[PDB]
Formats: structure tokens, C-alpha cells, sequence
């Protein structure tokens, strides 16, 4: 029997809306009419379920939960729906499109664990914070060929939309998976991933591909307030097929990795996983062979207050972590070497600086300089000379600085930065050695970037983060809207032109615009003015910016922040330390330790020009901020060659628990999100179009010629949703 008319199979009973009963038969054909109302007008997003009693020419009356009746002008009212349309599938079908009918029928569906919706060409997905079994390779095996209109709304049945795309038109596809932090991006990536290795796969490169998530989560995941498990770096899969439309591999492009994290964790996060993972897991004889104890006892992993999180153990994540590093081919040596460096890391963290007779630091107690030294392969009074004595040019005179406390712990913390930085890309570059090894006819480029972020301190971090999300938006409304309206007009189908009122232009160019300069561009000009501090930063970009762009904001409450207006919401940023972190510097003396390093992994480290090297812009290395704007072009335009598909994550609350939708976290993102306004373009207007001669070819305007699902353009012809698709 075919699991899709079978109401026994568990295809219906996890991806179907349960079957109504008798009684609610009885409301389903009620006469009666309904709207959606504030029982407070001062909480717009609170709201409850009043019956219509009488109409005038422009008014409704309504009764309400508590009993007395409210008026309100028809072309304000919020109608509830047909309750035949609670749980539909696809919510370009409603009758009412309105903000507490949308939230309404995402409701339904949630309350009985179907968190995935069309909303129209889309697809939207709600965060359970539980297990559902709809992932097994019985549900990828249905969704196999089907057609979105076949069956049930899923992960699964997106990426074959895209797979069959791909395979028909012979051109390059991207799955854009978006949402504010934790709201379910990563999860999803590693279904589309888990589908197109099965639905396209011949083996060995298939597994490794799979393989390579949980070593990349391990050193590139970490606890924050929002997210147990946060992705700290950002990434653009490509999953390469050949001609035939099988998998010949595939490529891994990461975006910056949070390198601060590794020295620094607000109260109640967590370092990144593999610390732990490796401290609880190690054989009795690697914690010897490593002089490794538990977390308490380094500076690195006991600032926080928090060693686990809840349902996690860190032991039995290392073994997942080794056996996917045996998958993937790191040898026994590499794979010592690695945790030599893991473990190195640690033992630096713990070296105290003090004062000594004058400003200068000394170190009394070598204990944790010797293991640092003895795990990395170095020599221990290089080491120390190089973090407390470095040497430098002041003009072309060779002079040793004596570095105070302060300064010798930031050095110090800046090797600690650069080793687990360049470790992390050395680990990507093994990778994609492994899983790509043919070129690509074509791919389905998969994206997962961090998610918007707001805490208590935002930083530099949060300000590219946030950014990179801002990007992504502003792509959804160009194709969406922009793009498509601009065919209409080109066209002249006499096409009314809609401002859908969503533009993040305006908050792009206020953060990377040129001329006038933006806040990139004031921050990598102080970065290289010799007299350049926190202080004349902020000054500058309030005096640029304060009171001329609407969307900044100098507060009136500090000296040191600075206000965004995101299409997420505002975010207020701190300055401290932004100098140092967009320079990224590293003394060079630190560099010549390593350099002669007797480990075959830490030389690699710093002696790959791809790995050890930067750029230069004149007379200066290039910015952290420059580098991460060039990446994120290069990106942007790679997807502008792809066909999109678009996955919109929202989060049910902000306490990462199941069965709880909370009205207002939800709502703000459906705005933000332009959920509405992509309904309405998909239902007013044209989305299929073919010029005249090739329609003739296979299925001229007296050739090609119901009159309103089509219209005549100057060289196309233009149908609705319903008709192009059933046509063939
Ligand atoms: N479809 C899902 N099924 C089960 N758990 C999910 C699902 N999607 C999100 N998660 C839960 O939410 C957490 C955070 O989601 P994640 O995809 O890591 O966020 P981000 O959007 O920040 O990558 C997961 O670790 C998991 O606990
Ligand atoms: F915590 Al995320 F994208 F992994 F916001
Ligand atoms: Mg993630």
C-alpha cells in the first residue's frame, strides 16, 4: 500500500493534520462569521477570537471573549478564516491574509508537530526544540521524485524541487536557509545535506560527506544564552554532481570563526565543545602523556561557571568526533597532533604574568610554559622571551620591547587566537582535499550562516553577524519582489507597481557603503592612524553619522556605544577593543617559535603561506573588516548565478523549549521576514513565463494563442500559479 493514501503509515501520522471528529464537523459548517481582535490595544500581537453580530455599509460589530461588543470599520478588520482552512498546507490558499490568520495556521499546524508550511514559493519552518521521527530513510524514500503538490510540506521535499531544477533547466541551484540564532538552520542543513547524498549517491564519498559535520560542529560550535549548540563560524556548502545528475563530491567555504571565544566566555556559556569533549574522553594515558585534569583547573574553561550543557555527554561526543576523523582519513599521528593542540592551548591559558622589578613582566613559576612548550614540540625560553621581550623594527633599528602584565597576556591570548584560528581552516582544507576530487558539472549550493544575535555586550563579532544576515534579507527581497516586478514592467502586461514597503538597502550602505564611508570604512581608517583609539573612533563615527543617517543612533546614555537599526530590530554596539580586533595583530617573534616547531602539524600551522600569510593593502595588511566584505561579495555573487529556493527558520520562543509558541517572538519574525508580503506577490502575480517560440517548440503569439491565468507581455507569455505547471 502506498504510504501516502495510507492513514495507518507514519508518513500520515506524523506529516498529515489529524482527522475532525463529529463536533468539529459541526463548527466547520457554522454559518457564523469571525474576526481577530486586541483585547488590549496596546499589545498588537495578543490576540483572541470575537464573533461578527452586524455589519453596516463600512462597519463590523463584534462580540467579545469577556461578552460586550466592539466596533471597527471593515477596511481595518483582521477576518478570521473558514476554520476548513486551519492546518492548510500551502497558506497562499487562504481566503484572508492578515497577521493573526498567518500566526493562527502556523498555530494548528505546531500543535501538532508539523513544523513545516509553504507560504507560497517558500517554505517556512518552526523550531519544535524536540525529536519528531520524520527523518528516517523510509520518509526520504517517499519524497523521492514527488512533486511539491504531491505531498506533504517537508525539508525533504524542497531539496528535491531544487535537485529536479537542476537536472531540467542544466543550471547551478542554492537552498538559503535563514533565521535569528538557534532557530533551526544548522538541523535543516544537515537534511538537505542527508537527502541529496541518498536521492543522487552511487559509497565511501557519501558517508565522509556526512562525516565532516560533526568534526567542524566539535571545533566550531560552542554554548551561547541562545543556542546550546551554536555554529561560531558561518558556511556555504557545495554539493558538485556530474553530468548524469549523481554526486562527484563536494566543497566547504567557511566564513569567519568567533576566534575570541577560545579566551573569553560570558557567564553561563561555554567554550568550544571540543575542550571538553577532550578533557572527559582522553584515555588514562593520553591525560599523561598531555598533563591534562579536568575544566576547573584552566583559566580557559572555568570563567563561565557553566562545564555542560543538559542531555549532552561530552565523552561520548569524542568518540563521534574520532570516529568521523577515521571516516574522513586524518591519520593516528595527525589526529595526536591535533589534540596536542588542543590541549597546548589550555596549558597557555594558564601561564600568569606578573609584575616584576619595573613595569616589565617576569614569570616565576614556568609550570604551564613547559607543558605548552613539550606538547607543542618548542623551546621554552624562546617562547617566553618571544611573549614577554618581543623584538621589533622602530625605523630599521631592531629593538626589544618589555611588555607589562596586560600586554603580555593579550600576546599571549593573541597566539592562543591564531593557533585554534589556523587549525580550524587547516582542518576545512583536509576536508575538501578528501570530499572533492572531480570537477562539478553543476551544484546545489546549501548556505548556513550564524544567525541574527543580540546580547547584553555586542562587539565587533555581532556587528558582522548581524551584517551578513542583513545581506541575506535584502537577497530575498530582490528576488522576491524587485526583480520580479522590474519583468512585469519590462514586459508590459499592464502591471501595477506595489511597494511592499521591505528595502535593508538603506542599513547596508550605512554599514559597508564607500563614498560617503560607512562604519567599515571610518574603522579601517583609524586602524591605520598611528593615534587612533577606541575614543577618537566613536567620535568619529558619531560625528559622521549622528543626527544625518536615520539609521544610526549616538545614545545619550554612554560614551562608548553606538545604535543600528536592523531589519531584526535595533542593536546598540560597544566599541572596546574594535582597533585591536580589525588589525588582528600577532608578534612576529611568536611566529619564528613556531616556525621551529617539531610537530608536522603546527609547522603546516605557520609556514602555509594559505594558512599563515595575509595580505597586503599598501603599506598595511589588510583589515579583518576589508578581508570579511570581499568574502561575503564573492558569495553574493555566486548566488546571483543560481536559481534560489528559500527556507525561512523561526524560533517558537526564547527559552529553547518544545510546546510553547510565544504571539509577539513569533510575529516579529513573520514581519521581519516579509512572510506576508511574499504571499501576496505569489498570489497577485505571474511567477511563470516562457518567450512565445520555445512555448510553440514544445507545448508565435497567434501560435500560442481560462483568459486570466495568462497575460501577453511584448515577448513572453505569462502565466499564474495553477496553470504552467499543469500543463506538462
Ligand atoms: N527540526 C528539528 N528537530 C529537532 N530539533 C531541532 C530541529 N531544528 C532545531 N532543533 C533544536 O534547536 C537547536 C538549535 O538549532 P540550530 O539548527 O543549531 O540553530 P541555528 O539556526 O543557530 O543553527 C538544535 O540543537 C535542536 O536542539
Ligand atoms: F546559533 Al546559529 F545560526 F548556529 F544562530
Ligand atoms: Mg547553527
Amino acid at each position: 500500500m502506498n504510504p501516502i493514501h495510507d492513514r495507518t503509515s507514519d508518513y500520515h501520522k506524523y506529516l498529515k493534520v489529524k482527522q475532525g471528529d463529529s463536533d468539529l464537523f459541526k463548527l466547520t459548517v457554522s454559518d457564523k462569521r469571525y474576526i481577530w481582535y486586541n483585547p488590549d490595544p496596546k499589545e498588537r500581537d495578543s490576540y483572541e477570537c470575537g464573533e461578527i453580530v452586524s455589519e453596516t455599509s463600512d462597519s463590523f460589530t463584534f462580540k467579545t471573549v469577556d461578552g460586550q461588543d466592539r466596533q471597527v470599520k471593515k477596511d481595518d478588520a483582521n477576518q478570521r478564516n473558514p476554520i476548513k482552512f486551519d492546518g492548510v498546507e500551502d497558506m497562499s490558499e487562504l481566503s484572508y491574509l492578515n497577521e493573526p490568520a498567518v500566526f493562527h495556521n502556523l498555530r494548528v499546524r505546531y500543535n501538532q508537530d508539523l513544523i513545516y508550511t509553504y507560504s507560497g514559493l517558500f517554505l517556512v519552518a518552526v523550531n519544535p526544540f524536540k525529536r519528531i521521527p520524520i527523518y528516517t530513510q523510509e520518509m526520504v524514500d517517499i519524497f523521492k521524485g514527488r512533486r511539491r503538490n504531491e505531498v506533504a510540506p517537508h525539508i525533504f521535499a524542497i531539496s528535491d524541487v531544487a535537485y529536479r531544477s537542476m537536472l531540467d533547466d542544466r543550471q547551478n541551484q542554492s537552498l538559503l536557509i535563514t533565521g535569528e540564532s538557534g532557530a533551526g538552520k544548522t538541523e535543516n542543513t544537515k537534511k538537505v545535506i542527508q537527502y541529496l547524498a541518498s536521492v543522487a549517491g552511487r559509497g565511501v564519498l557519501e558517508q565522509q560527506i556526512l562525516q565532516a559535520n560533526p568534526i567542524l560542529e566539535a571545533f566550531g560550535n560552542a554554548k551561547t544564552t541562545r543556542n546550546n549548540n551554536s555554529s561560531r563560524f558561518g558556511k556555504f556548502i557545495e554539493i558538485q554532481f556530474n553530468s548524469a545528475g549523481f554526486i562527484s563530491g563536494a566543497s566547504i567555504q567557511s566564513y569567519l570563526l568567533e576566534k575570541s571565544r577560545v579566551v573569553f566566555q560570558s557567564e553561563t556559556e561555554r567554550n568550544y565543545h571540543i575542550f571538553y569533549q577532550l578533557l572527559a574522553g582522553a584515555t588514562a594515558e593520553e591525560k599523561k602523556a598531555l598533563h591534562l585534569a579536568g575544566p576547573e583547573s584552566f583559566n580557559y574553561l572555568n570563567q563561565s561557571g557553566c562545564v555542560d550543557i543538559k542531555g549532552v555527554s561530552d565523552s561520548e561526543e569524542f568518540k563521534i568526533t574520532r570516529q568521523a576523523m577515521d571516516i574522513v582519513g586524518f591519520s593516528q599521528e595527525e589526529q595526536m597532533s591535533i589534540f596536542k593542540i588542543i590541549a597546548g592551548i589550555l596549558h597557555l591559558g594558564n601561564i600568569k604574568f606578573e609584575k616584576g622589578a619595573g613595569e616589565g613582566a617576569v614569570l616565576k613559576d614556568k609550570t604551564a610554559l613547559n607543558a605548552a612548550s613539550t606538547v607543542f614540540g618548542v623551546n621554552p625560553s624562546v617562547l617566553e622571551k618571544a611573549l614577554m621581550e618581543p623584538r621589533i623594527l622602530a625605523g630599521r633599528d631592531l629593538v626589544a620591547q618589555h611588555l607589562n602584565v596586560e600586554k603580555s597576556s593579550s600576546s599571549r591570548d593573541a597566539l592562543v587566537k591564531a593557533l585554534y584560528g589556523r587549525l580550524f581552516l587547516w582542518l576545512v582544507k583536509k576536508i575538501n582535499n578528501v570530499l572533492c576530487q572531480e570537477r562539478k558539472a553543476y551544484f546545489i549550493g546549501v548556505l548556513d550562516i550564524y544567525g541574527f544575535e543580540i546580547f547584553k555586550v555586542n562587539s565587533f563579532e555581532q556587528l558582522c553577524i548581524n551584517y551578513t544576515n542583513e545581506k541575506l534579507q535584502q537577497f530575498f527581497n530582490h528576488h522576491m519582489f524587485k526583480l520580479e516586478q522590474e519583468e512585469y514592467l519590462k514586459e508590459k502586461i499592464n502591471w501595477t507597481f506595489i511597494d511592499f514597503g521591505l528595502d535593508s538597502q538603506a542599513t547596508i550602505d550605512l554599514i559597508d557603503g564607500r563614498q560617503p564611508p560607512g562604519i567599515l570604512a571610518l574603522l579601517d581608517e583609524q586602524s591605520v592612524f598611528p593615534n587612533a583609539t577606541d575614543n577618537t573612533l566613536i567620535t568619529k563615527l558619531h560625528s559622521h553619522f549622528s543626527k544625518k543617517n536615520a539609521k544610526y543612533e549616538e545614545p545619550r546614555f554612554s560614551k562608548t556605544e553606538f545604535g543600528v537599526t536592523h531589519y531584526a530590530g535595533q542593536v546598540m554596539y560597544e566599541i572596546q577593543d574594535w582597533l585591536e580586533k580589525n588589525k588582528d595583530p600577532l608578534q612576529q617573534d611568536l611566529e619564528l617559535c613556531f616556525k621551529d616547531s617539531s610537530d608536522n602539524v603546527v609547522t603546516k600551522l605557520f609556514n602555509d603561506p594559505n594558512i599563515a600569510s595575509r595580505a597586503k593593502k599598501g603599506a598595511n595588511f589588510i583589515t579583518v573588516a576589508a578581508q570579511y566584505k570581499e568574502q561575503l561579495a564573492s558569495l553574493m555573487a555566486t548566488l546571483e548565478t543560481t536559481n534560489p529556493h528559500f527556507v525561512r527558520c523561526i524560533i517558537p520562543n526564547n527559552k529553547q523549549l518544545p510546546a510553547k509558541l510565544e504571539d509577539k517572538v513569533v510575529l516579529d519574525q513573520l514581519r521581519c521576514n516579509g512572510v506576508l508580503e511574499g504571499i501576496r506577490i505569489t498570489r497577485k502575480g505571474f511567477p511563470n513565463r516562457i518567450i512565445y517560440a520555445d512555448f510553440v517548440k514544445r507545448y508565435s503569439q497567434k501560435a500560442t494563442d481560462d483568459p486570466e491565468q495568462y497575460r501577453f507581455g511584448i515577448t513572453k507569455i505569462f502565466f499564474r500559479a495553477g496553470q504552467l505547471a499543469r500543463i506538462e
